[PDB]
């Protein structure tokens, strides 16, 4: 698309770094504008980073740290509005660009970033950087911006080039006539925070942002507040207005937007705000068709399952003995769960028990989670992820390191079990480290996925030939040769019919068992009392009136295995009393 979103890992290390560059890259291929923060970090040495280059705005803060290579093709980036901060400070930080020593950050070449509307300036650690001191930081920082931090630290192996002869002012952000400092705020007339010249003619409209073509609402290099198709505005049209009415020019706000509708994985709210996370005492509703909004409770909400990162569970890590019963009988999770080493070792300072994996099956009634899963560690008598057999959807509104909405990391698991998976709402999957692990390949992730931004991440499983040749292959009546786990449970659907959660090459019509009718591919028992039959269909449904004929008794049109001997029907004092005919037939017994 060209609207993506950024990650919130800050300086941690990355779980994969075999990995992490293909992240960063689709993250970021074809990405316009980041909603959220823009993480360059522990990028090597010899790294492509030319994914980023179209990239023109990030919401909140931009950071780039602890990477070795020599450029970050940022050119196209014109404002870092700032809604986060780093360290609750900084719209940019720069730290640590360097190696344990020639390699390191030469130049920022930020030659289009003309606007920081919140927070200021780290840059520190980064021997080989030069022109960090050159940029006149109070033209990029807006007008009421000012007093934003400047921490930018000058220490240096080396010697810094001038700006270039061509630089009109002596300002640029690196050595070449093209990275010349583009001043649009310091040189303005009057009282116009913006401009693209020295004169009045050449001041932007107050609702641009980092400068203009002109001096329309429709010339902004970008909006300030809200670009509702091509027009720089304060304010998104209302969806009602005031008698009061329905606004057909309504919009509903997304970032730095107005949009028609909300993009998918959202909610909407009265008041025509985009979402990920209801508004206190919402809750959310599921329009019959696709569409969820947000609506608060006139008298007390409902009860609700929360997960991991909300309400009461805000602050906690783990899944754990102590809060594992929270989740008994819960369908839908508004948050996250994580499963980490501490989950199955306990902690005997608290007291807190290990985990049990006999605990898990409190989660057999999970169908959706708002949030991630994250699983770090698992019991080595769980082969599988089979406790979350019937989890359909994970929505991804929250995202483990602001970037995966699954992560499977350093397991024992031989096979995924998943078998209800169907959705990744958003966010990546990263499945790597599981040294045992089969049926990767055999889930068909394009399905699951609804942006193409998320893509699986994969590495340390067992090679998928090597499964293959070992018989760890989808059972042949799978569909397509998508499954979840070896056997007839795993299919993602069954080519033939389905026996409870079976497949099954036939139904027991004619041969087995207990016999069988059919109904929508599905293997459905005849009622115990049905005489199976030799030649014929032994039923036709599933109660006592629907067989061919009584294994035992007959009392009225159904197979019985006992006459009615004192029966009273609801509300009648008369007991029904019968006695089985000599050929089994249920007779009226001659007295009451
Ligand atoms: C990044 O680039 C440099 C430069 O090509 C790599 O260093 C080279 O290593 C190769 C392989 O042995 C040598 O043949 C070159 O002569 C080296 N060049 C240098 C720096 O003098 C470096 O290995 C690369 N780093 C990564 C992350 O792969
Ligand atoms: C505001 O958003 C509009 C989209 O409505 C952008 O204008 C479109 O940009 C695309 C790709 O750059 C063009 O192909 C279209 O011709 C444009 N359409 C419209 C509605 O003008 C615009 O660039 C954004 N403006 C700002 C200031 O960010
Ligand atoms: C950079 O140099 C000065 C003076 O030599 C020193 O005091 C300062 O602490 C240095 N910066 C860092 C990385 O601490």
């Amino acid at each position: 698309t060209q609207v993506c979103t950024g990650t919130d890992m800050k300086l941690r290390l990355p779980a994969s770094p075999e990995t992490h560059l293909d992240m960063l890259r689709h993250l970021y291929q074809g990405c316009q504008v980041v909603q959220g923060n823009l993480e360059l970090t522990y990028v090597p040495a010899n790294a492509s980073l030319s994914f980023l280059q179209d990239i023109q705005e990030v919401q909140g803060y931009m950071l780039i740290a602890h990477n070795q290579v020599k450029r970050v093709p940022l050119q196209r980036l014109r404002i870092v509005r700032g809604t986060q901060l780093f360290e609750d400070k900084y719209a940019l930080a720069v730290l640590d660009n360097r190696d344990p020593q020639p390699e390191g950050l030469r130049e920022l070449q930020l030659r289009s970033l003309t606007e920081i509307l919140k927070g200021g300036v780290l840059i520190r650690g980064n021997p080989q950087l030069c022109y960090q001191d050159m940029v006149l930081w109070k033209d990029v920082f807006r007008k009421n911006n000012q007093l934003a931090p400047v921490d930018i630290d000058t220490n240096r192996s080396r010697a810094c080039p001038p700006c270039a002869p061509a630089c009109k002012d002596n300002h640029c952000w690196g050595e070449s006539p093209e990275d010349c400092q583009i001043l649009t705020g310091t040189i303005c007339t009057s009282g116009c925070a913006r401009c693209k010249g020295r004169l009045p003619t050449d001041c932007c409209h107050e609702q641009c942002a980092a400068g203009c073509t002109g001096p329309k609402h429709s010339d902004c290099l970008a909006c300030l507040h809200f670009n509702h198709s091509g027009i720089c505005e304060l304010h998104c049209p209302a969806l009602v207005t005031y008698e009061s009415m329905h606004n057909p020019e309504g919009r509903y706000t997304f970032g730095a937007s107005c949009v028609t509708t909300c993009p998918y994985n959202y909610l909407s709210t009265e008041v025509g705000s985009c979402t990920l996370v209801c508004p206190p005492n919402n809750q959310e509703v599921t329009a019959e068709d696709g569409t969820q909004r947000c609506e608060k409770c006139s008298k007390p909400c409902a009860r609700v399952c929360y997960g991991l990162g909300m309400e009461h569970l805000r602050g906690a890590r783990a899944i754990t003995s102590d809060n594992v019963q929270e989740f008994d009988g819960c369908k839908k999770i508004f948050g996250s769960l994580a499963f980490l080493p501490e989950s199955f070792d306990g902690d005997p300072s608290s007291g807190i028990a290990p985990l049990r994996p006999e605990q898990l099956q409190v989660f057999e009634t999970l169908e959706e989670i708002t949030g991630y899963l994250y699983i770090s560690a698992w019991p080595d008598s769980l082969r599988d992820l089979s406790v979350f057999q019937n989890l359909r959807i994970i929505r991804g509104r929250i995202l483990h390191d602001g970037a995966y909405s699954l992560t499977l990391q350093g397991l024992g698991i031989h096979s995924l079990g998943l078998r209800s998976l169907r959705e990744l709402g958003s966010g990546l999957a990263l499945i790597h480290r599981n040294a045992h692990l089969c049926f990767v390949h055999t889930v068909p992730w394009d399905q699951l996925f609804r942006n193409p931004h998320q893509a699986l991440l994969h590495s340390g499983n067992r090679p998928e030939e090597d499964c293959g040749l070992e018989g760890l292959v989808c059972n042949s009546l799978c569909a397509h040769g998508h499954c979840w786990g070896p056997g007839p449970t795993q299919c993602v659907n069954c080519s033939h019919f389905l026996r409870g959660q079976e497949c099954v090459e036939e139904c027991r019509v004619w041969k087995g068992l207990p016999r069988e009718y059919v109904s929508d591919k599905r293997c459905l028992p005849c009622h115990p009392e049905c005489q199976p039959q030799n030649s014929s269909e032994t039923c036709f449904g599933s109660e006592a009136d629907q067989c061919a004929a009584c294994a035992h008794y007959k009392d009225s049109s159904s197979c019985v295995a006992r006459c009615p001997s004192g029966v009273k029907p609801d509300l009648s004092y008369m007991p029904i009393w019968k006695y089985p005919d000599e050929e089994g037939i249920c007779q009226p017994c001659p007295i009451n």
